[PDB]
């Protein structure tokens, strides 16, 4: 591959509602984000069907749940500027319509909820550099000034808290190598400098936390194959060395912690088919990668329902949405085959970087 | 000690608001509740004053935190019933006044969020067995009719959440020995029998969640020494054997998950002085007590802050709330020297079980 | 109990040959020692039969393998001084014969192989100090003087070797808690001082490394319960507390790592049989006692085979020697019912501490 | 590089003695085997002085130490035969000079003690399959007569035994990938068949047991990189994925268990200096590669002292022999700088494979 190649992305977002219902968001042939939830949290359930939020949209949406509940979704618009819309109550499917961030915009977006309660949103701006805004009271529509953290970005931001509470953002830099920054003090504007952690990326970097609280990040790396580097310390400096798992995949990685504490990965493998690894003991070597049946035109999104069982879901050769899902709460449960989300057909609105 | 004491409870009950600002309630000399909050979710922040809500109260008041982040406070009545009152909305400090639920209550409540979003109470009834009740849609006042799970019950209960999302309750029952009682399903109204896990217990309960999933449990023994057992499967049947830890303690203990992922123990000592002590490793040793200066007159409460840093309440000889915390977000941190939270004086309102 | 009570002890010292045949030893009703065999390294093999050693003997014999893989075997003689036998060659059947080494000795002899090939012996002396002595050369029978390390015993010592080579030294005290001193540098004559590990102990300590290196330490406590305690640090001060296990044991413990690299721990139990409970995960918890069928008369003496398997044994009712193994190299086996190693009757020979 | 490279070998082979001072063997450019030992056990000790075997060699040494404590060499001669020689007693420097063991040898000899006392050797015969033979009784020279077990060989064997007894051999194949065979029992004459771990290898093979029973191997990969793979249950037929570490090496890797239980792996690295890398917890992940001063002109060869101190031979630019050692018993020791041996040059005498 191309050292600047950015692998293929999810088809939607998915966030878990205030009582773990899972709703997921997704654009349509008509470039307007549609969104479909459980009726209730677990995987068997019933789907209330595809409703469609108005106004043309230009990026992959991004969501996240408020500390007070409420879903809030962010997109770039035909502006290229930043619009967001949020539920008006926790678990109600009520929402305000689009309102304006404003911004100039050139990635997808990625928010973060600071450990005091403000969500908090990261993006490529127009000079490439990483920006950023943020509620300036907690699950409130009140929002700081756009503010530059400088670097230059070629990959859509990820941002995870650290288990102290300091946000840290990843990204693939202008040498195709990955690059953070951090806060200093949790949930305060005071940053880090830009800090390379060296190797060369041909995704975005997805990150994890462990349960000893150490972040983990996932990526694919030149070869094709899944890469992956460690927190070692209680801090942002400490690393890993980076590590690759043998076999070629063909999409982003997603990550999940299961029930027992374990991390798994699941990715579209070499022959177009859902792939998933995991963690044979804790830290521990990591399994051959096992395959389920199913072409599949997208990177998995993962998410877990209210009992722990974890849900994938994908863009399938129809150009629609399907999942499949544990059949019991267990590291061992066997899976559902690939079942269909039908009434609409969905495209990739991600950002194209370069 | 006698094989039916109850060790020395808590003096106050602690929640985390929506944006983590720790808030505690706490029944005063004209045994009302008061309650006082952090003004930033900080250790070192200041704290707002007492303030009280109208009403006589007969037990300690247990509080959570509703899905759409809104604190719900529960307590008995003058009239023996099950009364609870809310914030109106997340991070205000508006509140409904006390509202009825009736029933015939006569232990503390002990609340528990299920994965589902719903509240659900359990509280020692009048014929001495385990009852319950719940919300029938998540963070909404419309409560279930209150329904029997049986037993004979010689403690507070204490509740938590399994990995899976089935709610677990544990409780001393008539042959002094701790009993538990599982839902067979995560959320869901049907349950196990009642289980004997056999040792004789002198405190309440404390459970806490390990970063494997599984429960563990403490309490003091018969020999006034902490003792524990854990879940050594995925399910709620198979459990270790009983292990003791050297040293007399003269209160119930208090477990804590520290940003490690290790848990930590605080109880009042032999001396009346707070102890403390962690594992030293992942399910490991635990290290010996060490002591804190300063005479302590409840058991101790914890609680975590934003930024992970761990902060403990006590009963002072001058019958006030004093508190100290964690300097850094570190295992190895120092600690603060007691500091007074003054204002108002209080009382342990612990319904007497015998 | 009392307080200063020793638990009953193992009937049979065993070792490993140099192509790891197990061979026990023993003091039958003629107050000789006499020994057993087995003809091939397996737990189904058959034994040799029972040999005796000519000589009056007062103590339980202590043996161990040399360096170069020849056994050797101490035990107090009539004189109340210590003697020796060697196989003359390893994996033979012809012996040295009784040898002097002279002193004055009031317990039964402990042997440590040094990890410069050296043996060297530790006895309570008619002080009640504990004295040893080395051999000046590996695995060569030329032998120190005798040298006092001071102190007050009350029980047998055990000896053990830290992963950095330096013997530790445990035994109860005139106050009957647990005392250790150490070298300070491997395989050299520079010893700590004494220092207490502070409980109470009703049995001789009994000594083992975990993988990690770090040394476990278990013993009967004050209440007849399992209890133990293990190394934290990379040095010999720093321990953990002290922990028990629920369970009456009526004898010593014997203490085994599986090949999986957990623990387990063998026992009489309060009914009189034999009990065992495991590490159910790395440093983990212990699981509940399992029983074996049958009545036993002594402690456990516990082995491991070539191919891993675990071997039992303990005197019978009928004052014979019995045995029983796993039936599979796996942590989860079922296990033999006892089987007779006949010919001759045991004594316990134990020397009588106060 | 090539796929069917093998990378730089170590340039002595290394053991213990029975006293464990370490003594080296390799062949000097009178194509002779020298040796050299430690005059006591410890890294800083003073060496004997290089000492010659008669006789003319075509291979690397093999050492290993019998289960009586004499070490014996194996090592191909002129007539391309296997011939051996042996310590007449442990700890002592008269050996019995070469004698016959007769076949036809196509590769360096590889050396494993059964857990029955028995020595076997492993090579790659005249039809480049991999042939044995084996002491027909613990520690003594008589030995069965050479048999196959099949397979292509395009590396040297490597062996190990597996926790419950079982010897597992690794070598390459025909098509570059590691294969492997093992014992169906413990020291046994019964053997899998040939399976294949897949990937692809450019160095011998490097097998080494991990605290937990479970086999690890490490190897050189087709990109120049570190990769290993690792047993995942109880037996020789479930592994793990193969990962791969960061760093370009330039020699066959070494590795050690330190005295904490944890892996540590050596190599020369890129730039022609010895690296190192350790992992950082149990299972855990690896260090990034440290780097020592000093080009070096061979694979490392590591051992450990009687205090657990690791030490590190390798070949220097002048064709001498150099170490150096960590200065304390600690994982976080600092080490020594590189120290020469001196009396005699040394040659890489490895069999050429293809
Ligand atoms: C998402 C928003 O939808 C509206 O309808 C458009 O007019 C805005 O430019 C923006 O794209
Ligand atoms: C997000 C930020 O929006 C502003 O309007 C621009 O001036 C910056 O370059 C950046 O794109
Ligand atoms: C993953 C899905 O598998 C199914 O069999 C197909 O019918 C769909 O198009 C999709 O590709
Ligand atoms: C907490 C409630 O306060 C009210 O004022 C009382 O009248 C009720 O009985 C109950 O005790
Ligand atoms: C909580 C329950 O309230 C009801 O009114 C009573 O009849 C029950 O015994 C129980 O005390
Ligand atoms: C724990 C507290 O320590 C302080 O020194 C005392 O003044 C308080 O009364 C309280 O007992
Ligand atoms: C073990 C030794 O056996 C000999 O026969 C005795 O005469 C010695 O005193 C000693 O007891
Ligand atoms: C083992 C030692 O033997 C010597 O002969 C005695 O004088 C000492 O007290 C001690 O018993
Ligand atoms: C442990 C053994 O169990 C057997 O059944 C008995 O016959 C023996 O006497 C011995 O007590
Ligand atoms: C190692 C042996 O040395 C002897 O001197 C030679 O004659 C043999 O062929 C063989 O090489
Ligand atoms: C080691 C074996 O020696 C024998 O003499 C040969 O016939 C075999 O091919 C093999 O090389
Ligand atoms: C590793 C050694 O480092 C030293 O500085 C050099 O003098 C030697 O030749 C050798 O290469």
């Amino acid at each position: 591959i191309e050292n600047s190649a950015i692998a293929l992305s999810g088809i939607v977002s998915v966030a878990n509602n205030a009582d773990n219902r899972l709703e997921v968001f997704g654009v349509s042939t008509d470039s307007a984000v549609w969104h479909n939830w459980q009726t209730a949290p677990l995987p068997n359930s019933s789907w209330a069907g595809w409703n469609k939020f108005n106004g043309v949209v230009t990026s992959k949406p991004a969501v996240h749940r408020n500390s007070d509940g409420r879903l809030e979704v962010f997109v770039r618009g035909t502006d290229n500027a930043l619009w967001h819309n949020w539920q008006t109550a926790a678990d109600t499917n009520t929402w305000s319509s689009w309102q304006p961030l404003y911004g100039g915009i050139t990635s997808n977006p990625e928010v973060c909820l600071n450990s005091d309660g403000r969500l908090e949103v990261f993006v490529r701006g127009s000079d490439n550099a990483l920006w950023h805004i943020w509620q300036t009271a907690a699950h409130t529509n009140s929002w700081s000034n756009w503010k530059s953290l400088g670097g230059t970005l070629t990959s859509n931001p990820a941002a995870h808290l650290n288990a102290d509470g300091r946000i840290e953002v990843f990204a693939r830099g202008a040498d195709n190598a990955l690059w953070h920054i951090w806060q200093t003090a949790a949930h305060t504007d005071q940053w880090s400098n830009w800090q390379s952690l060296k190797s060369v990326i041909t995704s975005d970097p997805v990150v994890i936390n462990n349960c000893d609280g150490r972040l983990e990040v996932f990526a694919r790396g030149a070869d094709s194959t899944l890469r992956h580097i460690s927190q070692i310390g209680s801090d942002s400096v400490s690393w890993s060395n980076w590590q690759c798992l043998d076999g070629v995949i063909t999409s982003a990685p997603a990550a999940v912690k299961n029930i027992s504490g374990q991390l798994e990965v699941f990715a579209r493998g070499a022959d177009n088919t859902l792939w998933r690894t995991w963690q044979t003991s804790h830290n521990g070597p990591w399994s051959n990668w096992s395959s389920f049946t199913g072409i599949i035109a997208s990177a998995p999104t993962v998410a877990k329902n209210s009992d722990g069982r974890i849900e994938v879901f994908v863009l399938g050769l129809d150009k629609a949405l399907w999942h499949l899902w544990q059949t019991t709460s267990s590291t061992t449960s066997s899976w559902t085959t690939w079942a269909l989300i039908g009434g609409i057909t969905l495209i990739d609105a991600s950002v194209i970087l370069e």
